[PDB]
């Protein structure tokens, strides 16, 4: 409690000195409370107009058009201490996992070099506005950095003064930019030099690709097994224990030196003690604490997210195969049997998942996994929309899972070759399209955003009749030499000028290991579709009238867009299609 917390607690009084006031009709019961103090503001979602326009049969479809308008009783609950049994499978487990992943990688410290870079390229690092304007400019003040300093001597003396939380089924924590970098500085390795990749971790698929994923999950189907199992966790990061958070700091007993303790500071002052400032309308900024759930950066969040994940679903696949019989308490034979079963087949049980921060899909030895609910529920992992002790409804088809927002298709191209493509419904395809996020976009910007969509939907949902057809028509209404552009940055191949029939032939045959005849598609009509029902099946509009007309007069839309960004230099993209040639 407080003499980790009191420093910066203190700090924060003194800024609003003529405020500070002990409100008692505060509405915490499991974060403790500390005081209020004087705010007054709040950022909403705009249509883009470039895709708007060129998808007009869905300004009818409300699962498109609601998307564009517009549980804090969840961060606000308790979860209880697991039992002693479950303590000891945990740090077992968990001890056992840092080996494995630290077997073949060395924890490193990221650098201010690094950092500045990430800062000038956009990534989404959660920071604030105030004292300079973007993260951009404070990177390069040599005052920014003395701050960094002043703070980092404090973390090696087991101190922190300016390391607080900005709160915002999502909640968001932004930090000052100073200790993000401190998060950065000391985490960062775990994503910069990717431990959770495929080939690292086995159970993860961190930088992996969503043309990747569904092949992933196809070899896990390969597995001799029973079903495959994708049960979501209810809140997951409102779940994360203070036993998770320990579990997580054991990565730090494989580090050294300056690094171990940069390290050991940031999960023991920031992570296993949070300090957090939220709005109230009643407005005072509220100052507030607990120890537990999850409140990192969201890329540190993805991997520690990811480890409990796969520690988790690990301890589910041994309580199926009766490795240990109560939670209650592990006996000693239990300790040995628990270790003797990740020496002997961890690494294979690691390969029969598929695990992406809080989402994971498993293919077990069998289905008592199903049933084998004690650990998990006792974790206080309880599963999303199913009774606590009602068995889990697993997949017998590798093609029906979700995963990652997404299902896979198998496709075969008119040569034989097999695609394994991502889908999801397509109203959400195009209603997220034609969002953007912030204000002050010019009509250039907001045609590069447009031409950034229709190029991912060419590279990942070419199967999709309407996703190709709105593609080509936006690719041909944006100038073709404008570079696609997006304000938060899976590989994002689709982000380039290149042409898309070479990047997809680059992605889908060259770079695919899973295509063993690496001969070049020449044309985009070598692509194949999904069968005319299973588009129609994930939301396709192909047989309305309303699509027919779309489709039939596609130029006039186009010309309409040409109009209005004016006289550049645009290529028509149209004729890549069969109805369009000619
Ligand atoms: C049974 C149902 C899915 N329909 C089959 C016939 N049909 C077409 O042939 C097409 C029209 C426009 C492009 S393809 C529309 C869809
Ligand atoms: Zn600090
Ligand atoms: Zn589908």
């Amino acid at each position: 409690n407080l003499d980790i917390i009191g420093k910066r607690i203190e700090k924060i009084k003194q800024e609003h000195e003529t405020s500070w006031h002990y409100d008692q009709d505060h509405p915490y019961k499991t974060w403790a409370y500390h005081g209020s103090y004087e705010t007054k503001q709040t950022a909403s979602s705009m249509v883009n107009g470039v895709v708007r326009l060129l998808t007009k049969p869905w300004d009818i479809i409300p699962m498109v058009t609601q998307m564009a308008m517009t549980f804090k009783e969840k961060v606000d609950t308790r979860t209880q201490e697991p039992k002693e049994g479950t303590k000891k499978l945990m740090k077992i487990t968990a001890e056992w996992l840092w080996k494995e992943l630290g077997k073949k990688k060395t924890p490193r410290m990221c650098t201010r070099e690094e950092f500045t870079r990430k800062v000038r390229s956009n990534a989404a690092l959660g920071a604030i506005f105030n004292k300079w304007k973007s993260a951009r400019e404070a990177v390069e003040d040599s005052g920014f950095w003395e701050l960094v300093d002043k703070e980092r001597n404090l973390h090696l003396e087991g101190k922190c003064e300016t390391c607080v939380y900005n709160m915002m089924s999502r909640a968001i924590w932004y930090m000052w930019l100073g200790a993000r970098f401190l998060e950065f500085e000391a985490l960062g390795f775990l994503n910069e030099d990717h431990w959770f990749s495929r080939e690292n971790s086995l159970s993860g698929v961190e930088g992996e690709g969503l043309h990747k994923l569904g092949y992933i999950l196809r070899d896990v189907s390969k597995k001799e097994g029973g079903a495959m199992y994708a049960d979501d966790t209810a809140g997951w990061d409102t779940r994360i224990t203070l036993e998770d958070l320990k579990n997580e700091e054991m990565v730090t007993n494989h580090m050294e030196g300056e690094h171990k303790k940069l390290a050991e500071a940031i999960f023991k002052l920031t992570y296993q003690n949070k300090v957090v400032r939220v709005q109230r309308p009643t407005t005072v900024m509220d100052i507030i604490s607990r120890r537990d759930q999850r409140g990192s950066g969201q890329v540190v969040t993805y991997g520690l997210n990811t480890f409990t994940n796969m520690e988790a679903q690990l301890i589910r696949q041994m309580e199926g195969e009766g490795v240990f019989k109560s939670i209650q308490h592990l006996t000693v034979t239990e300790e040995i049997a628990v270790k003797n079963w990740l020496v002997r087949v961890g690494r294979e049980r690691l390969s029969r998942m598929a695990i992406s921060g809080d989402d994971c899909v498993v293919k077990p030895l069998d289905d008592r996994f199903a049933s084998a609910l004690t650990a998990l529920n006792d974790m206080g992992k309880v599963r999303k929309d199913i009774q606590q002790w009602e068995p889990s409804r697993g997949w017998n088809d590798w093609t029906q899972v979700p995963f990652c927002s997404h299902h896979f298709h198998e496709l075969i191209m008119k040569d034989g070759r097999v695609l394994v493509v991502p889908c999801r419904n397509q109203d959400e395809l195009i209603g997220r399209a034609r969002i953007s996020q912030g204000a002050g976009w010019s009509l250039r910007e907001t045609a590069c955003l447009g031409k950034s969509y229709a190029q991912m939907w060419s590279l990942m949902y070419f199967h999709r009749r309407d996703l190709r057809l709105a593609a080509n028509a936006i690719c041909s209404a944006v100038p073709s030499h404008w570079v696609p552009t997006s304000r938060t940055t899976a590989t994002h191949e689709w982000m380039t000028t290149e042409d898309m029939l070479t990047v997809w032939n680059r992605v889908w045959i060259q770079e695919n290991p899973w295509m063993e005849d690496k001969t070049p598609v020449e044309s985009w009509e070598e692509i194949p579709y999904l069968g005319k029902r299973e588009d129609q099946w994930c939301g396709s509009l192909i047989g309305l009238t309303s699509r027919a007309t779309w489709a039939k007069n596609i130029q006039t839309a186009i010309n309409q867009v040409r109009s209005l960004i004016g006289n550049e230099e645009y290529t028509d993209y149209m004729p890549s299609m069969k109805r369009f040639r000619r």
